[PDB]
C-alpha cells in the first residue's frame, strides 16, 4: 500500500 499515495514509488517496485 505505497503507490496509493503517489509518493511511495521506490518500494512500490
Amino acid at each position: 500500500g505505497c503507490c496509493s499515495d503517489v509518493r511511495c514509488r521506490y518500494r512500490c517496485r
